[PDB]
């Protein structure tokens, strides 16, 4: 029962998440089932992680095969899956300079690695955006632009200046010859799928290049083909110095990566960084399977097509509570005219849909890339009643 | 071939580990095979991670079953494996006060969670030991007591004082009413399996309790029954305020945990910390399987028996390069009379044994808890020739 599972959670878990309102028992594709047998269409993917949904045969087969071959070894030893995964990720980034890879376990750890690279430039000043989310460990939390989540743990690693997201002249004013790096999400996810103005990431590339700062693009949530290009920044024709990845990288298996291009790729020398589980064969095998499936099933182009039809379908409802839809591909925010997103998350759950109130007035969607068109169709048709019940 | 795998590594990986000398292809139990067909007895366990060796059927069964049931969901939803794992870990700690659990992906992240708990006490001073290792993210690196790995990333989060490990008077002098927490390994692993004097951990518990400081015991390397108790600190009959775990916790799958006891368990409130992959069903299922096998096969008590036989056998060699043997259970250090541990690591490798030069003069062993005594006996019989060749 849901109450027994919730009571067990409240007896033993730290309360840093609050208590989950539902307890899930199984999942298959984009459908999850709770402990009472109710099914839900998953439009959130565990917060953009389950790019291939649950029980994807290719991920299961890769993990099962690798566990029956060779498990964890540590990076005292070279192993095939991590090397192959690094080769594939470098090919997908497609930079015209030498690109090198560091594996870790999470998005916070990937940005901690990028934080450390920044230190090796000889500079200690960092710039990030207000409301950005880059992780919750002490270094990545310093980059995260959320004072209410940072103040309790101060002092944090320095020296970080935050600027308004998308504001070209604010960024230019904050970046100088002392700036080690600028961190940016190509779309701010956790804040409410906030899309920057047209030339903004290109401006960030030019500002950082002229001042000798690294440009670090955090693709933890925007990557893995979700926006219709493998990396969201590839829509903008720029090459950052560092890119970080996690969430969907392993199809659900914990893995993150920090890629560095050109001189940045050479900063880390032996003994200066590491992670015990980083690059382990089982999680790397899972990530390799995700990449294979994205390519063989054309899921990156499918995200662009479905995201475009989903945005138009929502906008065509003409619902007075919907101000606009934003995002790209299958990362979408439904921006509301009044702050009812939390209520709409609950009434959507009543209607059998899992969504996210990312902000008081924004519903975030990040469905599996394997989502059925009819599963999206049903959500759009149900949305007016979801919103009417919310208000 | 090994040469081809090393070339592929050098073309794509960042150089933070150097280039591994061995490329592994497969593993089974405590025997691994490299890409050239050479076999090795694994006395290091991927750095204390592979508590059950490779291809353990209980871990394979748990992971395959859980992947075919429910993968990642995020902590927006309650799921059974993480709740059950938290229940089992709390039972194993055996504290008399309420204990709560936070899951994450690594030992660094576990200590980052403990660092953040320390901040919520309203104090910002931290104490750790010289030569301690607590992780490489910015917060855990501040606690790590290794200047050459810290100074390139300065400034690190404050305010940490390091004291000599095992020195009661130095610790008493460093801990005052502004000290948020003391972090200690019960045996320093990375440093060279440095065992503290009798009574030290009990003194640390008394010092911290009197001064209002948290005692955080880092059991990432000493836990999972390796020393003959589930937590190494249980040998000394103390209960810390916070315990961190990782490495062997998942039998190879990436998972870590921060356990907090009594008032420390209530410091984290909703919204103040999190990790996307934390507590996910697949890794938690793996860890549950490890705990089941430890219990069903009596591997904790077995680690004590094998560690004593191993220690006695090494001491009985009377080899002039061996100064003493230290450690507990299956975390063992061979302290040498001259700094030839790196050479001995290589000659052990020539003889088909994987060991670790943890310091210039210490060979560290952390074999799978399923290692056969016969495999240990064979290493002892080979050690005189290994050490002769080393010098």
């Amino acid at each position: 029962t849901t109450a027994t599972m919730r009571q067990r959670w409240q007896a033993v878990m730290m309360n840093n998440y609050g208590t989950p309102p539902i307890a899930l028992a199984s999942g298959d594709g984009a459908v999850v089932t709770d402990v009472d047998g109710r099914t839900y269409i998953d439009l959130l993917g565990g917060i953009a992680v389950n790019v291939l949904g649950h029980r994807h045969p290719a991920v299961i087969e890769a993990v099962t095969r690798q566990m029956s071959t060779l498990g964890h070894t540590s990076n005292l030893y070279a192993t095939e899956p991590g090397i192959a995964l690094a080769e594939e990720l470098v090919a997908l980034l497609g930079a015209d300079q030498r690109t090198r890879v560091f594996f870790c376990n999470s998005g916070a750890e990937a940005n901690e690695a990028a934080f450390k690279l920044s230190r090796l430039t000889g500079r200690t000043k960092l710039v990030a955006a207000h409301d950005a989310f880059h992780g919750r460990t002490m270094g990545s939390l310093a980059l995260t632009g959320q004072p209410a989540k940072q103040t309790p743990f101060a002092p944090l690693p320095g020296d970080v200046t935050h600027v308004g997201y998308g504001d070209v002249d604010a960024l230019a004013a904050a970046v100088d010859d002392h700036t080690a790096a600028v961190f940016l999400e190509p779309i701010m996810g956790e804040s409410g799928v906030v899309v920057p103005p047209a030339g903004y990431l290109a401006a960030a590339r030019d500002i950082t290049a002229r001042r000798g700062a690294l440009l670090v693009l955090d693709e933890v949530q925007t990557g893995m083909g979700r926006t219709g290009a493998f990396f969201a920044h590839q829509h903008d024709g720029i090459t950052p110095d560092v890119v970080t990845l996690a969430k969907g990288l392993g199809g659900g298996l914990p893995i993150g990566a920090c890629l560095a291009v050109g001189p940045a790729a050479e900063l880390l020398t032996p003994g200066l960084h590491g992670s015990t589980f980083g690059g382990n064969p089982v999680c790397a095998a899972a990530a390799l399977a995700v990449l294979r499936v994205l390519a063989s099933d054309g899921l990156v182009r499918r995200a662009e097509v479905l995201g475009k039809s989903l945005r138009h379908g929502i906008e065509a409802l003409g619902h007075p509570l919907i101000d606009h839809v934003r995002g790209r591909g299958l990362l979408l925010g439904i921006a509301l005219t009044a702050p009812h997103a939390k209520d709409a998350e609950a009434t959507a759950r009543d209607a059998g849909y899992l969504v996210n109130a990312a902000a008081p007035d924004v519903i975030r969607l990040a469905p599996p890339l394997i989502i059925a068109e009819a599963q999206l169709d049903g959500f759009v048709a149900a949305l007016p009643a979801i919103l009417d019940r919310a208000v």
